[PDB]
């Protein structure tokens, strides 16, 4: 529980590092997740490369 | 704790069941966290450009 909607008095410095940040924030999930699920697809791949 | 090592003797519908799952599994991790984000970027455009 925290709110944004009060950046529209921050500075242009305070919500500019928000900017910055927002991509390594989403960037490190998504890349976290998509090398997870790739480990779980690889044995898969090379399963069906096997029959 | 789960191993997906087996999958090797998996018959192919059973092996591909985790193959095709897999496509909407990562994307609606990945999609949540894109929505997620975007959210809370939305009002840290909004407040510079209003400056």
């Amino acid at each position: 529980g925290s709110d944004y909607e009060f950046l529209k008095s921050w500075t242009v410095e305070d919500l500019q590092k928000r900017l910055l940040a927002l991509d390594p924030m989403m960037e490190q999930e998504i890349e976290e997740i998509r090398q997870k699920y790739q480990s779980k697809r690889q044995p898969i791949l090379d399963a069906i490369e096997a029959k």
